[PDB]
C-alpha cells in the first residue's frame, strides 16, 4: 500500500451542481493517494438520498474520516454535511484543503474561510480550469 | 448562572429562514442567554458586507462562544457550511445539541446531520413553522 488515505467532501443533499468538478477532483486525487470517498462524485447520486439509513452513512463516513491522512473539500456549494465533516475533521486535527470557486457568485462561509489556520487548514480560491494544477501543487509540496 | 445558548442558522448559505431564526432566538431567551443572537438580525445579508476585519474574527469568536455554550440549537433546514461546521465542532465538544428541520421546505436533510443523531445528546426534530416555540418549550422543560 503505502498510499496516503484521501477523504474527499462535496455537497450531495445540499445540491449536486458541482458533480462534474467533484469527478475531476477525485480523478486527480487518485494520483496522490487512495480516495476513501469516491462515491461523493458519482453521477447517479441525487440530492434527495434516493440511491442504508443516514445513521450508516454517518458512521461509515466518520470511520473513513479517522483513517484519512488529508481531507479535501470542495466548499463552493453550501452543504451542512460538508461543513459537518470539516468540523469533525478539525477536531481530529486532520490536514485540510478546501477549494472554493468565486465564479459561483457566492461568498464563502466565514466559518470555513475563517478556519484557515497555518498549513493544516488551507482554503484556496480557484477557477475550474486550474483544479488539477492546484491539486498537483498542494500534494507535490505536502504529500 | 443563566444557561449559555448557542444558536446556529444560515447566513451566507442564504437568509430565507431569517424570520424563523428571529422567532427561535427570541424564544430561547426564555431559557438563557443567546450568545449568537446576531444570527437572527433581520438586516443581515448573505455576503458578509456588514462586518470588516476578515472572517478569522468570526470563526474565533464563534468557537469561543461554542466552548461557553451549555446547549446548542441549530435550524438546519437551509443548507449552510457554517451551521454544519458549528455542529461538527460541537459534536467533538460533546455538547447537548438540538437541530430543527422543516420537511415542508421540500428538502431532504443532510445524512450527516440526520445520521449524527443519537436521540439523547444529539437530537434532530422535524417541525412545521407554526410550532417552533412549542418545541423549544418541550426541549427546555428537560434541558
Ligand atoms: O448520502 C450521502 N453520503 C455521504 O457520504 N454524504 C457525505 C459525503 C459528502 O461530502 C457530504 C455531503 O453532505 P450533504 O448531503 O449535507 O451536502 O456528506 C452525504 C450524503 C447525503 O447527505
Ligand atoms: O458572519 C457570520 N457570522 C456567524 O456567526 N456565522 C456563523 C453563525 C451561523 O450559525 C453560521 C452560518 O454559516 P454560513 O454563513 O456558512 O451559512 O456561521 C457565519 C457568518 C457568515 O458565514
Amino acid at each position: 500500500m503505502g498510499r496516503p488515505a484521501l477523504y474527499f467532501c462535496g455537497s450531495i443533499r445540499g445540491g449536486r451542481e458541482d458533480r462534474t468538478l467533484y469527478e475531476r477532483i477525485v480523478s486527480r486525487l487518485r494520483r496522490f493517494g487512495t480516495v476513501l470517498t469516491e462515491h461523493v462524485a458519482a453521477a447517479e447520486l441525487g440530492a434527495r438520498g434516493e440511491e442504508g439509513g443516514d445513521r450508516l452513512i454517518h458512521e461509515q463516513d466518520l470511520e473513513w474520516l479517522q483513517q484519512a491522512d488529508v481531507v479535501v473539500a470542495e466548499v463552493t456549494q453550501p452543504s451542512l454535511g460538508v461543513g459537518y465533516q470539516l468540523g469533525r475533521a478539525v477536531a481530529f486535527n486532520k490536514r485540510i484543503l478546501c477549494l472554493f470557486r468565486p465564479q459561483s457568485g457566492r461568498v464563502l462561509s466565514a466559518m470555513i474561510r475563517g478556519a484557515a489556520d497555518g498549513s493544516r487548514f488551507q482554503v484556496w480560491d480557484y477557477e475550474e480550469g486550474e483544479v488539477e494544477a492546484l491539486l498537483d501543487r498542494y500534494f507535490e509540496a505536502d504529500p
